[PDB]
């Protein structure tokens, strides 16, 4: 999305006091059923927000980007069983403390909760956008819009042939609102010299769509 400051004065004085540090990829941050417990602020790389549908199916329907804030959906409602709401895309590394450490910091600078709240209502109010439309969504193209979206995320690297974007067919069929079948399917046919060079576990797009 951009425009997003990592090094935020108000995170400086949670880092004083946070472990900054993560992992390459891979590690779901919440989404499995174990105790969050600890806050993560995004002071480095690119996750995606998704939630578990009704039969408890994982789908993206947002991403993050070194500013955002992670930990709430956890804490805040004190779930300590993560069910769902951010996934490591890309390379990241978060600042980790103990909701009780978070809340005193809060206590003495006011601001640091304002900051959490904000950033993460603004997240709330995308998703609440995207289960109306999602729900009906088809595939017909709007597969390459949602790759265009993704040349607006850190994640997504340039190359001097297209946007080299760190994603999966799963990715893209739940923001879609679709299936990893159907959306699987047609990947498949783009990166088999359709339309744009998908890879599977990356999504070269050409911005032309």
């Amino acid at each position: 999305v951009l425009g997003k400051p990592q090094t935020d004065p108000t995170l400086e004085w949670f880092l004083s006091h946070c472990h900054i540090h993560k992992y390459p990829s891979k590690s779901t941050l919440i989404h499995q059923g174990e105790k969050a417990e600890t806050l993560y602020y995004i002071v480095k790389g690119s996750v995606a927000v998704l939630i578990k549908d009704e039969e408890g199916k994982e789908m993206i329907l947002s991403y993050l980007n070194q500013g955002d804030f992670i930990g709430e959906l956890g804490l805040f409602e004190e779930g300590q069983e993560r069910s769902a709401w951010v996934r490591a895309k890309t390379a990241c590394e978060v600042a980790e403390i103990s909701y009780k450490k978070f809340r005193q910091l809060i206590q003495v600078n006011p601001d640091i909760l304002m900051r959490l709240s904000a950033q993460m209502a603004r997240r709330l109010q995308v998703l609440i956008e995207k289960v109306g439309n999602l729900a009906f969504l088809d595939v017909t193209g709007r597969i390459a819009q949602t790759l265009l979206n993704l040349a607006k995320q850190p994640d997504a690297m340039t190359h001097p042939d297209g946007m080299q974007i760190k994603i999966t067919r799963q990715e893209i069929g739940q923001i879609v609102g679709c299936s990893r079948e159907t959306v699987g399917r047609i990947l498949k046919m783009l990166e088999d010299q359709n339309l744009i060079s998908a890879h599977g576990k990356t999504i070269v797009v050409y911005g032309t769509r």
